[PDB]
């Protein structure tokens, strides 16, 4: 009286809706999506994972898709949208086989067999790149892969030297690793995004405000001042008793002698070492505040005074400059002074930034992203953080893979002809391998669809070119050119993808998409 | 003032085609299902013929209208494959509809079919097998006749109709160039006896026979003589009667009615004395299309002369060919050469109707297929199986080429067309996308036969491909086909499953143009009112 429930037709269709959304924004020809919270928050981001965190989906099928990208950002850091396109399209290709009566286990097991065979073809297709530091010229084209995706390509040439020189400056040449936490990103509005420049040192928030402070100081010594220069009180509890206002200044000056005594010891250090020597300077950090009386004292000696510094930024100044933190003025020593180059302070009424740049061994970098609007700050920041992590796996892993659908078209061609020659799996496995082979061709068709060129013509020109290369007995890599619409050589164009990015993308999208077909029924319980 | 376009049709046309496809999908093959269709007539009829299904149902959907016209053209030419073509048109639209979302233009889809159709004719000429016109092929004709019979019945009736259908064509058709005529084979319908007891009739049978208790049951070697004169009393055009009040007036008034009767009757009984008087084991039979008077009933009983009355005019014209005797309008001009020749003549005894067997003739040059059944729907199904069997064998004698069935032609053609364009690469890069849809659409037939039987269509597909791979390495020729009973592959030459060449030749070309025209309509046009 009861037979099964057929099930399905709910998870595949719900996953098809998420694919159509993320199909348009994939690649450098994609689109920039905008989300609205309703409280006044507006964010424009082309990344898939960043958008899924701000979107609530009731369908549990798309929930695991967002959770599948959690391991991609923490490891690969790039290609979150590409993984989603491989999960959705694989379900559409398998949908036709399910209606024919094919059991999903063979469909699931057929994907794992093709996944292990893809790893063998993955090691043959990859190219080993040397660890020499002369590859920076080659790293310029590699950095463009992440940049051209998130922007309109007008700011790519500006951000190309900034992202490239940020990692290589803090990285000595050895195996080691690279740490992107040492690169701080700050933002200031009321300026154009084309003014973005590279900062070698650290940018400080609160700048010195005074007309007589020197703007440019070359070869100045950095000194960390931990004592408070603000108003001080007597070490014992007392009070100010004055009959007239003239008597109050006498009692107030008694407590000011404690600060004035420390200021006389600081100014003596400047004239002691290279006081009258040209091209010399003395700069006081002074994390704590500054009283209004010391502004005129430091102005006569052309000393840069700063106050209200963040505790986190002070830890980097000790590494960049080298000067130790001096708690007491009586214990101040000439060896505490550090080293710095030309320091120029940009004058702006809203904010004033102090440049710590031009140091011998800074071991730090700063990427300053400035834009007038709100979306200009978030869009560029998404491209830099994705650009630093894309190059991160390039220097760590010696293997590099060409992009623009080079590996996707090649692997789909290899797995097609290899299944007929081997025939060691099973006769019913062909349905799982053919579905996986056709699911890899959606990425080159997705990139060209956003450009407007016919995806049918670009598919035929690449397949006809690969067949002519085998008869010529040589190795020639072919890729999809989005600008012209024909094929291209990915080695000459400069489109390259990291090995660790595509390794977890194919493996990750295979295991998550296979688990979706394994669901027999959706149960609602707990309420 | 916008250039945005719509589909609105192809998605509905394929959906309407998939609905009609599933109706005839389970109705195809010997293992298919038999569906009942009754529209307004209260008459139960069960048949698997695809053409009869569409004519008995009124479909408002415009998609099934063109499909209905495709079955009418295949019956008037090929006479078979009505359901197979419908299954090919519907499945081809499914593979073509998936490429529409990709952006494939329907003209290249139609152009890709013409390229694959011309290439299919090259493989069609190599795969076909020429059959000899020799009359020793009756053993091979038994295997071909069962292929058409097993489809429309439960397979229990096939063994009964196997000798009947095979001997029906060979008996009426002498072996020469000539031609064959299926209209010369009579068809009689009877609802009395069960269909398991049906038999073949070599001669001609008639409806109304003579009824007398003393008529002989069996008459061997009887002479057939056509008699056009009335042996029954006749009356004036105006109603009148002869009433006698005395015994003397009885013979006076009755003599006027028997004057024409006695003149012809006395001359007929003289023929029995001069001809066939002494000769034993012979008989004499009178046709007598008109009625019979009660006076001649006693005369025919003493001489054991079989009497007949109320004969069909169309049947008497064929009696001149079977028996050989010419129609005699006047007994005065009757000659001894007018008497024909017939074999054993015996009449079955049934209360409602009676039969007459002219069978066992030297040169009958005619046949009669007697259809028996208990119910009404059993007669309609059996009549459909006989008419489909005669037209299937009709193309066997006309066309010397024969093709094996059971998916042997479709699997080999779908595999050949896929590997032919990859090696040659002489068509186009974009066109081969639509060509693959035509190759995958030819594998639905072997998957449909195993679907009704409950077998895995993917399992039987991989088993055939494994056998074809071993056949490509060796230089010999070995054909592979799907076995529905066992579930594994089979040799179609040993099993005996064969399909006509003319039916399958117009099936590929016919289904190509019908399925292509459905893809050429972008927008449905509603006008005229």
């Amino acid at each position: 009286s009861l037979r099964r429930d057929a099930a399905l037709k709910v998870n595949v269709t719900s996953a098809e809706g998420l694919q159509s959304v993320l199909e348009t924004n994939l690649g450098p020809k994609g689109t920039l999506k905008m989300l609205v919270d309703g409280a006044g928050n507006i964010k424009l981001t082309k990344d898939g994972k960043v958008l899924l965190t701000e979107m609530q989906i009731q369908s549990p099928t798309a929930v695991l898709i967002a959770r599948a990208a959690a391991a991609q950002d923490e490891i690969t850091g790039d290609g979150t949208t590409t993984v989603v396109c491989l999960v959705g399209e694989l379900l559409r290709q398998a949908h036709r086989f399910i209606q024919e009566g094919v059991h999903p286990r063979i469909i699931t097991d057929g994907f794992e067999i093709a996944r292990k065979e893809s790893m063998k073809f993955l090691d043959e297709f990859k190219i080993s790149k040397t660890n020499l530091s002369n590859d920076r010229e080659f790293l310029l084209q590699v950095a463009r892969s992440s940049l051209l995706t998130k922007v309109d390509a007008d700011l790519t040439e500006v951000l190309t030297p900034i992202v490239t020189d940020a990692v290589l400056s803090v990285y000595d040449a050895q195996a080691d690793n690279l740490d992107l936490h040492m690169v701080e990103i700050m933002q200031m509005q009321h300026l154009s995004p084309k003014d973005t420049t590279f900062i070698k040192g650290l940018v400080l928030d609160h700048g010195g405000r005074h007309p007589d402070m020197p703007t440019r100081v070359k070869n100045a010594y950095v000194l960390i001042l931990n004592v408070s220069l603000e108003y001080e009180k007597t070490e014992v509890n007392s009070g100010f008793f004055y009959s007239s206002a003239d008597q109050r200044d006498k009692l107030a000056a008694s407590e000011r002698k404690f600060v004035d005594a420390k200021l006389k010891k600081i100014i003596d250090l400047k004239n002691e070492v290279c006081g009258m020597d040209p091209d010399k300077g003395f700069v006081i950090i002074n994390q704590k505040g500054i009283d209004p009386m010391s502004l005129d004292v430091f102005a006569k000696h052309n000393i840069l005074a700063l106050r209200r510094a963040k505790r986190r930024n002070m830890e980097r100044l000790q590494l960049v400059t080298g000067g130790e933190a001096q708690n007491s003025v009586e214990d101040l020593s000439p060896q505490i002074l550090g080293f710095s180059g030309l320091v120029y302070q940009e004058t702006i009424g809203e904010e004033k930034f102090t440049y710590v740049t031009e140091n011998t061994d800074p071991k730090s970098c700063t990427i300053l992203i400035k834009g007038s609007t709100h979306y200009a700050l978030a869009q560029t920041k998404d491209a830099v953080r994705d650009g630093l992590r894309a190059v991160a796996n390039v220097l760590k892993d010696k293997n590099i893979i060409p992009g623009a659908g080079a590996f996707y078209i090649a692997l789909s061609r290899y797995l097609r002809s290899a299944n007929m020659n081997k025939l060691g799996a099973k006769g019913k496995t062909k349905t799982g391998i053919e579905a996986f082979a056709e699911a890899l061709l959606v990425i080159p068709k997705t990139l060209v669809k956003n450009s407007g060129f016919d995806p049918l013509d670009v598919l035929a020109m690449v397949e006809d070119e690969l067949d002519d290369a085998q008869d010529s007995d040589e190795t020639r890599y072919v890729g999809v050119d989005l600008n012209i619409g024909d094929s291209c050589d990915p080695t000459i164009e400069g489109i390259w993808d990291s090995y660790r990015v595509l390794r977890n993308a194919i493996t990750g999208a295979t295991g998550i998409a296979s688990n979706l077909l394994l669901c027999d029924e959706l149960l609602r319980a707990g309420r």
